């Protein structure tokens, strides 16, 4: 519920959000407490549950890039769960935090009963995809 | 290995080992176009990727004063309609064979029995996806600023 | 150094420039919880954060603002709307007192013919920023 | 528009005088069938405006592929970009038939705007909205 409120898993069923809810773990932060750095290694997703959360880069002039507050039911490192990599931005409690993850060793052991599911996620991403490149102007001029 | 290079040379399928590819293409049906023959048409449901085998399919849309303007020219191992695979949704364009065309197609109601025999696909296909996606979001401009 | 060329935008102009640029702008302070502009508000007039912050805001499906940036000394709010103006996409409120420089579109015309060397300037600016963006960047 | 520089977004905003007077000061460039316009790649200052003839533009890919893009007939831009702000052309423009076009170069342009320094603002409206429309489309940051 607070799980199907985004665009990934908003086509799940009552009994596919319950196995969901199921595979993920919870996780707590303290106001300040740093969820992740810039740079980590990062193969989860996290649903914000309670409380928010910062996400930053540093210029090279030393300045703070304050790129997203991340609220109840929003994600945060959704496409890692897929393509684990560096993260790019460090994570900071803003407040004191709930979530829930799901790491992407915890995606083919759900997936493997439910296909279901995996062509539902599939839809879900190809969807943004379509948009992006579709968006992502012209020249086709040889400028 | 060089079975099925042809389904390879694309960022969906690129990663695929050779088991998978053979499972693949044994799901995929053979479409054969004569020249001026039309592949699918603008409008049109589209639910099913091809990937073009030999010959020549110009892509192309209607424009605002009635006319056809040309959006690509695909050929051998070139894919056509990528995403429809995955999100079924109408045609943007019209597909016209050039040439003698021979496609394979893979249609959407063929991805649940595949995934079914082989699980591993449905976290290799959500890779292809994402990694695109992030390039596109990520690794690409700003103006976060009002106007 | 210099806050106004802190910023692709200004970056390739002179130190004299610099300084006429200034002298064609108009400053603007705000003090805390003041709003620069509504989101839909006309948009003809880029600024320059001089001191303080401003939060761009834009109202989501839900009804809650969210954050799209936070503007501080050196960066740029409404750039292009300089340039073409139209509705602004957000609301810019100050979370600080803030002081700004600001220039319209109105002034654009008067500061640039006397300039042509300032024009082909801005002209490279934005149009090196599309060839950033197809530098980094279909199926029917 | 009869005018085969106002039918691109460019220079659309300009009146019939300042258009007589940019076409007079552009160069004339004349291509035969299978001429090479430029090679992606290749350093670009200019633009050009096709008034007849087709320029197909094509780019190479990985294995050597030469890739096809587009195909501009007349009263259509070449090189916009390149006007403002000079680099590497981004594909290989040929002939397709015999070809003329009107070479407008980033030197040109400061002497241009000497004359007429109204139409500076003009076209700044026009790239701005080419990189606007593109951030309106896009604004499509969660840590990855």
């Amino acid at each position: 519920d607070v799980l199907r409120r985004n665009p990934l898993f908003a086509a799940l069923d009552d009994e596919q959000s319950a196995e969901l809810r199921a595979s993920m773990s919870e996780v707590t932060l303290a106001r300040g407490d740093t969820l992740f750095h810039e740079g980590d290694p990062g193969d989860r997703l996290y649903v914000v549950t309670e409380g928010k959360v910062k996400l930053h880069r540093t210029s090279p002039d030393g300045r703070e890039n304050m790129l997203a507050v991340v609220g109840p039911s929003e994600l945060i490192g959704e496409l890692s769960l897929f393509d684990p990599g560096p993260r790019t931005a460090t994570g900071t409690a803003l407040t004191e935090v709930k979530l829930l993850a799901l790491g992407h060793g915890d995606l083919q052991p759900w997936l493997n009963v439910r296909p279901e599911v995996a062509t539902a996620l599939l839809r879900a991403v190809a969807r943004r995809l379509r948009k992006t490149n579709d968006a992502m102007l012209v020249f086709s001029d040889g400028s």
